[PDB]
């Protein structure tokens, strides 16, 4: 550490992430990255993802693991500022890229994604897990923004969407955090922070790229109904060979969950 070092995430923002479970980073990537990823999203939104067989309409267009086939998604994960931001908020010395994806709400056909946190969808366990949600369009409320229950990552509770457990009380409006965003801004949220996203009622699409990241204290855990949402034997891609031979408790590191420079 040098006396001249500056970090994109201020120490106060690092502390806000721990307190609230979510922060917003303005200008997370520059406009060159924005244009490159707009093209990559527009290219991949029309086809099933690498893990699907080449379609029912959801509340958003979504696929995962685009970096396996697309060099621009791969470059965003490994060459852009995003892995540096993830390392800064997790405060970890190791960093794994867990998965990428897109979520696009098209005005013709989208809807609300209900209250949930992300942990129950991923075969991991441990505190240092976060999602970076990179906006590629203007995102205010009318555009289908995300909103968060402040501090809910500290509750120690998993919430699958529409699971309706008795402990979960609908939040009061003043308990809900959100931001206005422009293309290139990102949200970074903890895997236990409960969030939802409202309907895009605007005339323009709401494109976002997601990257998921894990740090020092995380291990593999084959919880039910988690990504990749199908038996591993049904996936032929070589990156998954190293995951098939992995057992719970072991570090995440493998070809599908690769280590990234810190
Ligand atoms: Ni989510």
């Amino acid at each position: 550490m040098l006396k001249v070092d500056t970090q994109k995430i201020s120490p106060q923002q690092v502390e806000a992430f721990e307190r609230d479970g979510v922060i917003c980073v303005k200008n997370a990537v520059d406009d060159i990255w924005v244009e490159r990823m707009r093209t990559a999203v527009d290219k991949n939104i029309s086809i099933p993802g690498p893990l699907e067989d080449k379609k029912p309409q959801g509340s958003a267009e979504h696929a995962s693991s685009i970096w396996l086939i697309d060099a621009d998604f791969r470059a965003l994960a490994f060459e852009s500022p995003l892995p540096t931001l993830a390392a800064q908020v997790l405060k970890s010395k190791k960093l794994n890229f867990l998965a990428d994806g897109f979520f696009v709400k098209k005005p013709e056909s989208n809807g609300r994604i209900g209250w949930h946190n992300d942990l129950p969808y991923w075969p991991v366990q441990g505190w240092q897990c976060c999602k970076i949600w990179l906006a590629l369009d203007t995102v205010k409320q009318e555009n289908g923004r995300l909103e968060y229950i402040k501090g809910s990552h500290q509750w120690g509770k998993e919430l699958r969407e529409r699971s309706n457990p008795s402990w979960f009380i609908e939040p009061e409006p003043h308990e809900i955090l959100s931001w206005d965003m422009e293309a290139g801004d990102c949200l970074i949220h903890h895997f236990l922070t409960i969030h939802h996203s409202v309907t895009n009622i605007s005339s323009t699409q709401r494109r976002a790229i997601v990257t998921n990241w894990t740090g020092d204290d995380v291990t593999y855990y084959q919880r039910p109904k988690a990504w990749p949402f199908k038996p591993l034997e049904e996936i032929d891609l070589p990156e998954f060979n190293s995951l098939k031979t992995k057992k719970s408790g072991e570090p995440i590191d493998c070809d599908i969950f690769p280590r990234v420079q810190v």
